[PDB]
């Protein structure tokens, strides 16, 4: 019925496409973050598609209109595998576009890793918040052993649900959120858990081969995706073109924060895609 | 007889103003052919002097920007014993009654500030003093992160105290700008004097009580291989500055002289510069 995909392992994967009217300039994948969905990007494609690039999207597996358990996947790696289902099935139909990735949150841990997987290949990726960092706490020796331990007895315990006043200023983005029959907003699972724990830990080894160019926008205040793990991706990635940009005390949904924050944000993707876009 | 330049020229001869200590100061602009957009005044680094903005003043000049520069107390053209000042906050001061000067002539236009190292700093200091006065900072390596009261009382029995001239090697990857710094005649290659460093050390004790009140958009721009000014400060302005406006270009391998590094940093350094400043001036 609706636009899909079926990937490696058989399951449905739902599909979003924005195509501009004109012959595209290039194709921009967008890889969104763990418990949304990809009709969430409404509005940044409706932006893209504007500046004549094809932005395509799926939910990812467990995740919105897509097949599988919610918020539970076998290892993290089948998110990535799945986006370069996606990019290949696209680009054979788009031969010699250029291809972006813009990713948010445990999205932008899938497009780096996807980056990494085959480099040179992306003509640039827009990261959103980025999950790269876990909280030390949580991710000791001692935490990990807990957690494994606790994952063969009750993989999906919940780790209790954030505040979802954290996610933006923008109270009325709170509202949306919190009303979105598409979003999980169940606490995050044991096994889950230890999945974005692998995320992490992946995405720490892939920074010194990571060349694609990047640009990177971190709120100051976001309680999920500290700051400092965004200085430390500009300091390790590799890339030779690397831009940050910081928004003092915006959270971490930076693309649904303050007004000034969000169109802050379009303006600055709008000309960093517009830029490397002419350059094909 | 007429006041002259350390190299024997008449002041009379060249542009140039006279600061709050009586000092003269040598004087550059770059003005457009038509009405100006903006002004931005090129503040230099260091050792250095202004006639080394001059590719970068005419990228700027040609966005309709009235770019302008004085050399530092101390440096290049300007008077003062080289590389020697009493206080780090003349800079800031002789910055401030130059650009005053210029808004006189130029009422109403935006004015934008532009710093390299310890003229980072200074435009740092300069925008602090200033709340919601200027309307943008350009920060290429700008100084901002770090028992010489020593040698300081030490500098009163060995007044020429200093540290060893550093390895121009380290300012760039690009072999022909590290040969045009080492024969410009206007460059000051001895090594920085203890002195001097003691103001390079209140500078940047300054930069880090400003910070929290610095609100002023900026652009920065910074090598992460860098030995002059660690890739560190660069990430502890962005985190620490409480500006809404401001973003960060690291360049992967660049040394401290960005504008004159690889001509792979320095076309990127320029376009950047300009898509900033002239994002910024449209307003
Ligand atoms: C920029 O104009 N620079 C001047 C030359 C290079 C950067 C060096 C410099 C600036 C500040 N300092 C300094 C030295 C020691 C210390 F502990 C603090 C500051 N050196
Ligand atoms: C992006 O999609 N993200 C950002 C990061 C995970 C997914 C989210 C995060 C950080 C901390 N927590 C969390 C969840 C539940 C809990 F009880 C305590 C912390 N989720």
């Amino acid at each position: 019925d609706l636009p899909h995909l079926v990937n490696a392992d058989g399951q449905y994967l739902f599909c979003r496409y924005w195509k501009p009217t004109g012959t595209p300039k290039a194709l921009i994948f967008v890889s969104h973050g763990a418990g949304e969905h990809s009709g969430r990007y409404e509005e940044l494609a409706r932006m893209l598609m504007g500046l004549d690039l094809l932005v395509f999207a799926h939910d990812h597996v467990g995740h919105g209109q897509s097949e599988g358990e919610r918020m539970v996947v076998s290892d993290f790696h089948v998110f990535v595998r799945d986006v370069l289902q996606h990019v290949d099935s696209m680009q054979k139909d788009y031969p010699g576009l250029p291809v972006f990735l813009l990713g948010h949150s445990m999205g932008g841990a899938i497009a780096i890793l996807t980056a990494a997987e085959r480099p040179g290949h992306f003509a640039g990726m827009v990261l959103i918040s980025p999950l790269v960092l876990a909280n030390p706490e949580s991710a000791t020796t001692f935490k990990v052993l807990a957690a494994k331990v606790l994952n063969l007895v009750l993989p999906n315990l919940s780790l209790g649900p954030i505040d979802s006043s954290v996610l933006s200023r923008n109270k009325t983005e709170v509202d949306i959120y919190n009303s979105d029959p598409l979003i999980c907003r169940a606490g995050l699972k044991v096994c889950f858990g230890i999945q974005l724990l692998n995320a992490v830990s992946r995405v720490e080894r892939a920074l010194p081969k990571l060349t694609v160019p990047f640009l990177l926008l971190q709120g100051s205040a976001d309680r999920l995706c500290d700051s400092k793990g965004a200085y430390l991706l500009m300091e390790l990635a590799k890339s030779q073109d690397k831009t940050l940009k910081i928004y003092e005390g915006a959270y971490h949904v930076l693309h649904k924060e303050l007004p000034e924050v969000t169109n802050s944000v379009f303006h600055e993707i709008n000309m960093w895609v517009s830029q490397r876009t002419a350059t094909a």
